[PDB]
């Protein structure tokens, strides 16, 4: 019940009691552990409500007041009639925070009190949801002083009404399969993409298409809109010491938007609640570039260093692993985007999971996702031991809309 | 039930039913996953299950079961442990026992190589110098050379528990460390302990930075003892770089043999308490770990220096370009040694075509992937991007206390 965590390299040793507050549930038994597997009513709402509210009320040092009492009398009048509730400005802000607060994937919680958070809860078509996306977006860039941010889409009601937006991320690259049988672009949205050409796009079919938005407002069929090309802020790639680098042809775009979760505050579903912060350098160099069913540069790359290719135990993908990562992070800050690199945010990480265990008694952590996919074990996380539970509010998967829609 | 796991990269689904014969917990709960958590005297009542358990599968692998000699085995460990409380393995039992723990260990990426395990039965040996005469044994035949061959000894199981078998270094072969008065150590950081532990025992210490320690070796029960493996019997391997010539200057050598002595293996609910086993090493293990941890010999900062990286800000990514180095340099060490070795690619790439032969075969193949993964390239190895079941099956190895904390001094 009160459970310990070492660091192996520190022997800094923390006492977790906050997993004692686990809402939900995890995928692991006694007897089977998923710590690696990618996704494993009025009555049910008024407890989801109620829990929320407490914290809330906690939280502001109003615990168990008047207003605090009022409050859930009326959210509880508001379920009964209404069979669903609004929440306040205030606690909608502190929904999305902790929402953040609570993700056990994310390295970059330090910074979770600083959301800006916009509503867009009195949205009502698609063409307003695109309107409100493009100031999420230029708000966030900030002309490459990059700012954190969440635009929060009306509540889910009788299912019927879904807002969501199609996009896994606010911006990506296009991807086309070829006759020729490959791929042009990012193998990851070809299907997305399919999506966008069914339902209407003039693909310039390239290789970095920045892919148009498809959204859907209250439940009606999903609109297509183009980001104005001058808020998509991009990076081209060069390298500090290799000139021929740049004649790889590689950009990519700042600002990390992700767009297809679900965040869940007391009981109540946002299913459109796009997010957004900044990358840590490996995001791009490590999992977009070299994922070999991603843009998969690293034989072309290796290529151009004149590395023996020959055999695996030269560590010629190694070595064109970190070039190309030295090269994404140097192409950032030589024009002034905000981002960070693994080591300088695992190690951030690190004294925010201190902060947490001291504050909160807790924090909780995905080792599996923490731990940066180059050079894990030189990263302070790596020697870091986690537990990890599911705290509520949060953010959470759900299907793909091309699966669920009614058309 | 079945279980599903996904390859992300290449979109292989395969099917666990294997996890539904396992036993022992994994320390999660639904409402918690302990995943990255380093770690978690017997009656006959719980022995006998045990034992059948273990002899059923011994004879279904054998395809025996349910044979008169299947009947006749069970009746006779029966017998056995209530008239004597516990009870003895056949010598194909134990060798096909110490296989199948192998098999199951769930953090060991080398495990397609489980079939090919010689395996020593020390279970005659009565005294710490008989213990000392298997051990030398073990690492000779082991590194034939520099040609490696894994291999496993086994000493007399856990009777009272009173009577123990143990080996008190973690792994055979291994290098002293020496704290000073100013704060530094001298040599391995992780041994400096049990480095004390021999010193008080007797033991003249060279105080070098790769000092190999002597073994400390308890035989039933009694205090333990001192004994220097042969020099001439320590295989090690000096590191130098392919391309640069001051590596060699840093004075880094290795040893030759990963060779686990601090483990436990259990076998139809028999426990040895000492079983030391070696294979070969992954780059990695040196290249990374042993030499790049903080805690270990930390040599990123002499690395960058001699290459003269800019360490002023550390998204020059100076330390993972000092780290490739570094591992490329035991690679070509170790290989131009003849002493086997294997990078991470290829040993992370035949793990997968394990994992899969053995979904087949076996219907599963537990596997820790935070361990799996190896500690630098994550996601450049095929292992990040497979999803792993990780549950405990017997036979397995076990870890337990450091003997220092348990044992009772004799005088
Ligand atoms: C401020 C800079 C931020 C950094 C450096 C950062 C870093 C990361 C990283 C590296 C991951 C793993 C994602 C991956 O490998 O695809 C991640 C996941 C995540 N982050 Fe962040 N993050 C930031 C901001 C935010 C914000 C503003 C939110 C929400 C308001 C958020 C919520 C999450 C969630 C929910 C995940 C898990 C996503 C999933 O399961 O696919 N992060 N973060
Ligand atoms: C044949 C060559 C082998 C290779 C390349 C190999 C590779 C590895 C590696 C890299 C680890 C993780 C090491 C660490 O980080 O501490 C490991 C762990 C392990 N291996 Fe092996 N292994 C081999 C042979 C064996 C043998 C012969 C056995 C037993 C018969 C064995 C059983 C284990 C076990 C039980 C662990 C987990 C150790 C722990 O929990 O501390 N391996 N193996
Ligand atoms: F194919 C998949 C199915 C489900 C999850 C997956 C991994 C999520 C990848 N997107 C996470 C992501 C992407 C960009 N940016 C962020 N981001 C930005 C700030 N914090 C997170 N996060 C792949
Ligand atoms: F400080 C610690 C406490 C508990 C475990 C730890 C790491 C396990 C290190 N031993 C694993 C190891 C070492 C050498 N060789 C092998 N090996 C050989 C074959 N299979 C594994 N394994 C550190
Ligand atoms: C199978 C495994 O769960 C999967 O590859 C995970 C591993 N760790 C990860 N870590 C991060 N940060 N992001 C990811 O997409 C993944 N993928
Ligand atoms: C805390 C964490 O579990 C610990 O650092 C683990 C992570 N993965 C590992 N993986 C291997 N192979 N060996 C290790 O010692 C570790 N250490
Ligand atoms: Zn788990």
């Amino acid at each position: 019940r009160f459970l310990k965590v070492k660091n192996w390299e520190t022997d800094v040793v923390l006492t977790d009691t906050l997993h004692l507050k686990s809402t939900l549930e995890t995928g692991c038994t006694e007897h089977i552990c998923m710590g690696s597997i990618m996704l494993p009513t009025k009555d049910q709402l008024f407890p989801l409500a109620k829990e929320f509210l407490d914290q809330y009320y906690s939280s502001i040092k109003r615990f168990g007041s008047k207003a605090h009492m009022d409050r859930l009398e009326e959210v509880n009048k508001e379920i009964e009639s209404t069979s669903t509730y609004q929440l306040k400005d205030t606690e909608l802000i502190y929904g999305a925070k902790h929402a953040w607060r609570n993700a056990s994937r994310c390295v970059g919680r330090i910074q979770w009190s600083k959301l800006q958070v916009f509503d867009a809860r009195d949205c009502t078509t698609a063409h307003g949801m695109f309107n409100y996306i493009c100031n999420h977006v230029k708000y966030a860039t900030n002309k490459g002083n990059l700012r954190s941010a969440i635009t929060i889409f009306p509540q889910r009601t009788d299912g019927k009404h879904d807002f969501r937006v199609w996009n896994s991320q606010l911006i990506r690259y296009a991807g086309y399969k070829q006759p020729d049988g490959s791929t042009l672009g990012d193998p990851a949205n070809v299907q997305f993409t399919e999506i966008c050409i069914q339902q209407g796009w003039k693909a310039p079919r390239g290789r970095f298409d920045v892919l148009p938005l498809l959204l859907q407002a209250n439940g009606n069929d999903p609109e297509l809109f183009q980001i104005p090309p001058e808020l998509v802020l991009e990076v081209p790639i060069r390298h500090p010491k290799f000139d021929w680098f740049k004649d790889l042809g590689l950009k990519w775009y700042g600002l990390p938007a992700v767009s297809n979760m679900l965040l869940e505050i007391g009981g109540l579903e946002f299913s459109a609640c796009p997010f957004s912060g900044w990358y840590m350098g490996t995001e791009i160099g490590v999992r977009d570039y070299c994922d070999n069913s991603r843009y998969n540069i690293l034989e072309e790359v290796a290529k151009k260093m004149d590395l023996d290719m020959r055999k695996t135990s030269s560590l010629w993908k190694d070595q064109a692993l970190v070039e190309i990562n030295i090269a994404v992070l140097y192409s950032f800050q030589s024009d002034k985007v905000t981002i960070v690199d693994h080591h300088s945010a695992t190690e951030s990480f690190i004294k925010h999971m201190e902060n947490e265990y001291r504050c909160r008694g807790g924090c909780p952590a995905d080792w599996v996702w923490i731990v940066p996919p180059m050079s894990g074990s030189i990263t302070p996380v790596f020697h870091q031991e986690m537990l990890n539970y599911r705290l509520t509010p949060s953010f959470e998967y759900q299907p793909d809309p091309w699966n669920t829609h009614v058309w």
